């Protein structure tokens, strides 16, 4: 646009968004079913319930874990509050102070690193921030680590998760065992696991029944009568008498769902103790004698036989530190072995091989007009549904890709929340941080495309792909996309309109108005630390790697991260009853954060790479400093994956 790159509008419509997703959120928080504050049931109330939470509230009615989550997002607002200071306060004045683009005041393009000559000597300005910021990333997750091991130290822990053990085992011969082998430890008692997955499920059952019951119980008692209700989806509406919908009586119905409910807990507490899950929780009286244990076992195999050794595959164990007892998946726990692992290399490999095609919503919608797709649609329609269809089919897509890699693990089954969320994490992050930032910055479509370029070894014409970065229209739409984030995406969040529809379909497809109540009981679920911090290190890594080439992302970013912080305070205590994961997935956050920095210095080697060129001074020493950045984190991640195995951790 003929203004500053179309931000100045772009930046209007996103915060009128964000001012009526406000509005909606504020009209529909208690009406709907109580759907802003469902963890609560399971003047603005809501916007002064963020500036006056403290920590220690936090700390309570949310976990350590999102303590942990509020602390990193603290962390990286001060970062980029630094961030800001020095681009706009350093770089920004010396990118406009510059002749190689148009001299229009109102134009963006005089606001980046393509408006400066290659002969400044003033871009050595700009890798020196781009080291210093990477130095003052490294400086503030490294606080926050610090912040994680103090809580990450005592963590109470004593019992330790046993998978291999054969399906004959008993708590005596495991105890014979560990007895036996390390007189040293005094055993607390031996927990096998069984298959208690569906008696679980009808346990809950059975209870909501019963609260189901009791309701209609002191409701018919109070009002002198009972109460008449209709068993069938949708029942509730439709009052003229037609067949199939019938009004029956509700306290004999319950009784009937009740009593069933029990002969199938009672037949499956007789078929549960015939199903062994070859597993074991075993408790010490010591997290000394629980480490040393543990260190036995995973660090080096195991160099300790006992009596009972051969009768229980003690060399096919494998002990772990286990885990909160909330956060164990029971109802996934049961497959092992050659399984989960046909299952992982049958969902993420056809993910992969979908997504290695088809990455992006460009490719995708490509792919659709290629094969005569969309000719139906755009065959004669009027110009509206020409020019407005491909634009509204590529939203559609952008949610969906981010949406099917976040279900490829809600699957995976992941025995343990915190196992799942890691996961989730580092698969939401990286398909990420190509499909948003690496390949529209270079221009391409598709890993595929990526890769044919690269060819997997520098050849032929090639750096030309990598001036699509540093036009004056890809850093725009980077700015764009960090203010649509800023208040777009943090509106939607505190919004939750899927969540919302989903909500309201449960409600309107209940039975009876104790159907209604168990749903808004139940609607609330552990907030997803994983799939959140995937989302916020994506636009933190858009913001940092456009942060020096258009100093102008930066400020907004900011304005980003505030929002984010504000509307993760207000979710973490109104909506998302509180997690207990294990402490590996902030570390795994902190890991993957340093991509930013990572990835500002492969901008500003690009960039040196295409002006001064290879074996310069500043290409040189950007690409020093690019590959001792990888290699020290490349081998901090084979350090973190392969520490249980150094004896000095145990």
């Amino acid at each position: 646009g003929v203004t500053f790159g179309g931000i100045p509008t772009m930046l209007l419509i996103d915060v009128s968004c964000f001012l009526f997703l406000i509005l909606v959120f504020s009209i529909i928080r208690r009406r709907f079913w109580d759907y802003g504050r469902i963890a609560l049931v399971s003047c603005c109330p809501w916007l002064t319930a963020i500036f006056r939470l403290h920590d220690d509230q936090i700390l309570e009615w949310c976990g350590e874990d999102a303590i942990h989550y509020l602390s990193f997002q603290r962390h990286i607002i001060f970062l980029l509050v630094v961030v800001s200071f020095l681009s706009l306060c350093v770089i920004l004045p010396v990118n406009l102070s510059g002749d190689l683009l148009d001299k229009d005041p109102y134009s963006f393009g005089r606001t980046t690193i393509a408006n400066l000559q290659t002969d400044n000597d003033l871009l050595w300005l700009h890798t020196i921030f781009a080291v210093i910021y990477l130095f003052l990333t490294v400086g503030f997750m490294r606080h926050h680590t610090q912040s994680i091991k103090y809580k990450e130290e005592n963590l109470v822990r004593r019992t330790l998760f046993i998978t291999g053990l054969p399906r004959d085992a008993r708590k005596e011969t495991v105890e014979s065992h560990f007895r036996d082998a390390y007189p040293t430890c005094e055993v607390v008692d031996v927990q096998l696991c069984y298959n208690v997955a569906k008696l679980i499920y009808l346990c809950k059952e059975k209870k909501k029944t019963e609260k189901s019951l009791t309701y209609y119980t002191n409701l018919q008692v109070k009002t002198g009568q009972r109460t008449l209700i209709n068993p069938k989806p949708c029942g509730q509406f439709c009052c003229c008498e037609v067949l199939g919908c019938e009004w029956e009586d509700a306290i004999s119905y319950y009784t009937r769902m009740k009593d069933r409910l029990l002969e199938r807990i009672t037949e499956e507490e007789r078929h549960v103790q015939d199903q062994p899950l070859g597993m074991a929780f075993v408790t010490f009286q010591e997290k000394s004698m629980a480490t040393y244990i543990l260190k036995d076992f995973n660090a080096c195999g195991e160099p300790q036989p006992s009596s009972h050794s051969r009768e229980l595959y003690t060399s096919k164990w494998t002990v772990t530190f286990a885990a909160d007892p909330e956060d164990i998946c029971w109802k996934n726990l049961s497959i092992q072995g050659l399984r989960w692992w046909l299952q992982w290399l049958g969902i993420n490999f056809t993910l992969f091989l979908g997504l290695f095609f088809l990455t992006t919503p460009s490719i995708i919608l490509s792919t659709m007009d290629k094969f005569n797709v969309t000719k139906p649609i755009h065959a004669l329609n009027n110009p509206i549904i020409s020019q407005f269809f491909p634009t509204l089919l590529l939203w559609s897509f952008s949610a969906l890709l981010p949406s099917i890699v976040y279900y490829s693990t809600l699957l995976e089954s992941h025995w343990t929340k915190s196992g799942e969320n890691q996961i989730m994490m580092t698969k939401v992050y990286i398909f990420l941080i190509f499909m948003v930032l690496i390949l529209p910055s270079l221009g391409l479509t598709s890993l595929d495309f990526f890769f044919r370029w690269l060819f997997d070894k520098t050849s032929s014409e090639a750096s030309i792909r990598l001036e699509c970065v540093f036009l004056p229209d890809q850093g725009a739409f980077f700015v764009n996309y960090v203010i649509a984030s800023a208040f777009i995406g943090n509106g939607m969040e505190l919004l939750r309109l899927p969540g919302l529809i989903l909500y309201t379909f449960r409600m309107i497809m209940a039975k009876t108005a104790a159907d209604r109540r168990n749903v808004k009981q139940n609607q609330a679920f552990q907030y997803e630390f994983g799939a959140m911090y995937a989302w916020m290190l994506c636009v933190f890594t858009v913001i940092v790697a456009y942060s020096i080439t258009c100093p102008i992302i930066a400020p907004f970013g900011l304005i980003y991260i505030l929002l984010k912080h504000m509307v993760d305070r207000h979710n973490l205590y109104f909506v998302y009853l509180p997690a207990k994961l294990e402490k590996g997935i902030h570390f795994a956050a902190v890991n993957q954060a340093l991509a930013a920095p990572i990835l500002c210095l492969f901008w500003l080697y690009f960039f040196s790479f295409l002006r001064l060129g290879m074996k310069a001074p500043a290409t040189l020493f950007t690409f020093l400093v690019l590959l001792l950045t990888i290699l020290v984190c490349l081998a901090h991640t084979c350090f973190g994956c392969f520490k249980h195995l150094s004896p000095l951790n145990y």
